């Protein structure tokens, strides 16, 4: 079985073995730096039934040592649950999580990146896009809808890390560092359900207290993960859209030519960034299933390698170019089927206001050295950048 990864995430380079797997391979055995050996998934077909079929369940990797690439299970809450209890969870968060809310934080969003801009200009050229602007933007932009106090961030910050960790910590790090986000967010439950605020934290609890719908540690993991999404994940994802951008410059002179391709544009960059590293987590078989030619046995994981999917050949013409004016675009960047990614609205939202943003206040947006010289963050789940210096 071939060691799973086959090499470490190396900026946003994809490792051409993918290309190779879904030509030759789609679906190979591995072994994993946790747990079980699994069947690594490669090609987007085989990563919608995956994803999206019934057969496979997240719920069962619980009862397993699950495949994964970090030290411990990841706290999934939802994400790692099946029906019924993932249809609960889906419905309470759906229902106070809606589209309404979501457009009617728009100008909050848009005056948060103008105020961004207005200090970068303030405190002069270079600008670092990572901690003087995504960071802080997709900070204050989930820590004023979910109700985590953006001030508390010094505090908080320092434990998200444990939730998407590989190499780079130990299991006693990663499980103080959980217990400290789940405490954290248990005391802001007690005071949000005395003193409800118009924020998520707020109208879950609510909606569970009120129909006792979920245990005080089931909304614990799920601000939890919320957290995590609105303030990692969204920042991970507009850093290095920022950075494909400044790469190939033809596509970013274009989007400022023509700023209506906006939307496409987001679309795009959720496929082409390769966001997540390698895998997103595990599913187990309930029963046997073939793929691309490899029988999967009943309780045999899969990794999901969804940036493979978003690069196969096959689905999207040239997949190894970025083409913003792209119109097919069945990326799977925000998942597929019952797990799909309920905060894409928001992403997509936080996406076009903050590229909006910065080229029309910032025409002249460059990146200020060569790529070579970049840090980026090892040893994750997702890959970003830890400086974006740029000039204007
Ligand atoms: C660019 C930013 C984001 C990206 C690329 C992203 C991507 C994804 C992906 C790929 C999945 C499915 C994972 C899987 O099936 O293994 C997912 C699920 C999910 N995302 Fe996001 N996400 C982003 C932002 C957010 C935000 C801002 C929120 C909420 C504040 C959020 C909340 C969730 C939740 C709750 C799920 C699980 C849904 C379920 O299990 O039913 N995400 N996301």
């Amino acid at each position: 079985p071939l060691s799973y990864p086959f090499n470490e995430a190396v900026a946003l380079d994809v490792d051409p073995l993918y290309a190779k797997l879904r030509a030759e391979e789609p679906v190979v055995r591995v072994s994993c730096p946790f747990g079980e050996d699994a069947w690594l998934v490669t090609s987007h077909a085989d990563m919608k039934t995956i994803l999206a079929d019934p057969r496979f369940s997240r719920a069962l990797a619980a009862e397993h040592d699950e495949s994964r690439l970090t030290p411990l299970p990841i706290h999934t809450s939802i994400l790692g649950m099946d029906s019924p209890d993932h249809t609960r969870l889906r419905r309470l968060l759906a229902k106070v999580f809606t589209m309404r809310r979501v457009e009617l934080l728009r100008p909050r969003i848009e005056q948060e990146a103008d105020r961004l801009i207005d200090a970068l200009i303030a405190e002069g050229p270079p600008g670092d896009l990572m901690e003087g602007f995504a960071v802080p933007f997709a900070g204050t932009v989930v820590c004023d809808l979910l109700g985590v106090p953006f001030e508390d961030r010094e505090q908080f910050r320092g434990w998200l890390d444990a939730f998407s960790a590989t190499t780079v910590m130990t299991e006693e790090e990663i499980e103080a560092d959980t217990e400290r986000l789940h405490g954290y967010i248990a005391q802001l439950m007690v005071r949000r359900r005395a003193e409800p605020q118009d924020d998520l934290i707020s109208a879950m609890v609510k909606a569970s207290d009120e129909e006792e719908k979920l245990s005080e540690k089931e909304l614990v993991e799920l601000a939890s993960v919320l957290l995590i999404a609105g303030h990692e994940t969204v920042s991970s994802q507009l850093i290095d859209s920022l950075h494909v951008l400044f790469t190939h410059p033809e596509q970013l002179r274009l989007l400022k030519d023509r700023p209506e391709l906006m939307p496409g544009t987001v679309e795009e960059l959720m496929r082409f960034v390769p966001l997540i590293s390698h895998v997103t987590f595990a599913r187990y078989a309930t029963e046997d299933v073939e793929l691309s030619g490899t029988l999967v046995r009943a309780g045999e994981s899969v990794l999901p390698a969804i940036p493979s999917a978003n690069r196969d050949e096959s689905v999207f013409e040239n997949a190894d170019r970025f083409d913003l004016t792209r119109e097919h675009n069945p990326h799977l960047g925000f998942g597929y089927g019952i797990h799909r990614c309920l905060g894409a609205p928001l992403a997509r939202l936080e996406m076009q206001v903050a590229l909006d943003s910065l080229l029309r206040r910032l025409p002249e947006l460059r990146c200020a050295v060569p790529a070579e010289s970049l840090e980026w963050k090892d040893g994750m789940q997702v890959r970003s950048l830890l400086e974006l210096p740029v000039l204007w």
